């Protein structure tokens, strides 16, 4: 469908656990967990072109991409990567990430807008998956 709008988080699973297995220090995890709970997500979708802004008190990021065209962003733990998004289905996109420098866990994310109007974001590092669900304001 159309993902454009302001999205508020209603459910999360395994966020701290994802950070923990990525090596994020416990004091920083507490800060990020509290920030993720209050995050604001703005999306502007224009066909295959996406602008996504994720805002919190400690971390704010803008992501710009077109499906099928490589772009640069960061992993969850802050490492620069090259990314490529593809449609897995009509409603779900998948992003594969490759570090610009060095080696690390295989990281990825997915975003799906359900028929319910729920936006489901998953973030993965190797075998560990975090899921966050949003609804449109
Ligand atoms: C398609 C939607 C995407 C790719 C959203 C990505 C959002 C993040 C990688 C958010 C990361 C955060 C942290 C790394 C700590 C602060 C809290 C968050 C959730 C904003």
């Amino acid at each position: 469908p159309n993902q454009s709008g302001n999205w508020k988080i209603i459910r999360s699973e395994n966020f701290e656990e994802l950070l923990k297995v990525l090596g994020v220090n416990v004091m920083l995890r507490k800060i990020y967990v509290a920030a993720a709970s209050k995050q604001a997500v703005e999306i502007k979708q224009e066909g295959d072109t996406f602008y996504i802004k994720v805002s919190t008190t400690v971390y704010t990021t803008e992501i710009n991409f077109k499906v099928g065209e490589e772009f640069e962003e960061q992993t969850v733990d802050g490492r620069p990567c090259k990314s490529l998004v593809k449609w897995e289905s009509e409603n779900k996109m998948v992003c594969e990430q490759k570090l610009l420098k060095g080696e690390g866990p295989k990281t990825s994310w997915t975003k799906e807008l359900t028929n319910d109007g729920e936006l489901i974001l998953t973030m993965t590092a190797d075998d560990v998956v975090c899921t966050q669900v949003f609804v449109r304001e």
